[PDB]
């Protein structure tokens, strides 16, 4: 027969298998998934499949719904409730690309372990005296 939710292994966000998600720590019953188009602040940490931390962003902020961040992070944020620590493992393609990065630099086709943590989601900006400009 069939029980219902079949989650023996990581969760397929896209379905292919590249970009996956693993809830490390679930949030409270009061929390809930944020909205696309608001200021979401989480903690993303890039690390080589081996264990070579490439970067560490404690206060990562971006505008959900604008792909202003990694394709494995912006596609996971809206897949986790505020206060729930979830990890994501996608191929470089979704991370930086088959071409690599600049600074920090990263090798192509080189998967990277990223740990997403939804802290708070609001409309108001977090980083004062900061923002994009025309030029």
């Amino acid at each position: 027969g069939s029980s219902g939710s079949s989650g023996e292994e990581w969760l397929d966000i896209l379905g292919n298998g590249l970009l996956r998600k693993k809830t490390l720590v679930p949030g409270p019953p009061g929390s809930s998934r944020p909205v696309k188009g608001q200021v979401v602040t989480v903690h993303l940490q890039t690390s080589l499949e081996n264990g070579t931390r490439v970067q560490e962003e404690p206060e990562l902020v971006f505008t959900l719904g604008d792909c202003d961040v990694i394709q494995a992070l912006d596609l996971s944020v809206p897949l986790m409730d505020v206060g729930e620590t979830a990890m994501v493992t996608a191929d470089s393609k979704y991370c930086y690309g088959p071409q690599g990065s600049r600074s920090p630099y990263i090798p192509p086709h080189a998967a990277l372990c990223l740990e997403v943590t939804l802290k708070t989601a609001v409309d108001r900006p977090d980083l004062e005296m900061s923002g994009p400009s025309s030029g």
